[PDB]
Order: C-alpha cells, then structure tokens, then sequence
C-alpha cells in the first residue's frame, strides 16, 4: 500500500538520504546539495529504520531493513554497502 520511509541528514549543507520501503525492496534518494540522486542501497525490505554519525569528516550509516521478524543491518563506512554484526534479541 503506502511506502515506508526513513531519513538521516549530517553536516550543514547538508547531505540527506532518504531510504523507501516499497514493495519489499529499499532503495535510496540522496542530497548533497546540488539535486537529488539515487544512491547505491538496494536491499530487500518491508521496514527501514536509520542511523548515521560523523567521524571527523567521514560519515557511517546504519541501516535496518526488516521483513517479518528478521532485521538486518546494512554498514556505509565509506566503502559500499556491507552487512552488519546487529542481530535481534530472543
Ligand atoms: O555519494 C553517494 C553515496 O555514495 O553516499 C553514501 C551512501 O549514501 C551511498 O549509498 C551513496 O551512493
Ligand atoms: O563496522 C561495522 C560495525 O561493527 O559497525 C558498528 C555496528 O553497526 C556493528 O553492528 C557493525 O558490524
């Protein structure tokens, strides 16, 4: 039905990224300030939740995708897209 989103900004241009949830699949819009583009996140998805922080001037994303009760984490450490050590509770 309606898609699902999540968004995380950083800096003071500032750069965004919005991830969408549609149909199972997470896709990704960005900003830098110059027009928005697609990114490189594409993973499988009916939920996105993200997180994202500054070290120094190099910026990591977090991302949780879930479908049904599994939720994987998605790592941007400036170097592509890898999957994360986060794992849910019992
Ligand atoms: O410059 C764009 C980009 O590399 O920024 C960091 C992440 O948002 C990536 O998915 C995205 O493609
Ligand atoms: O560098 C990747 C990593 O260690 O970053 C911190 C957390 O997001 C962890 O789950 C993840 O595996």
């Amino acid at each position: 039905s309606s898609v699902q989103t999540a968004a995380t900004s950083w800096g003071t241009v500032p750069s965004i990224r919005v991830y969408t949830a549609n149909n199972g699949k997470i896709t990704e819009r960005c900003w830098d300030g110059k027009g928005w583009y697609t990114g490189a996140f594409n993973e499988p998805g009916d939920n996105v939740s993200v997180t994202s922080w500054l070290v120094g001037s190099a910026i990591h994303i977090r991302v949780y995708a879930s479908t049904g009760t599994t939720t994987t984490e998605w790592c941007w450490d400036g170097n592509g897209w890898t999957k994360g050590a986060y794992t849910a509770t019992n």
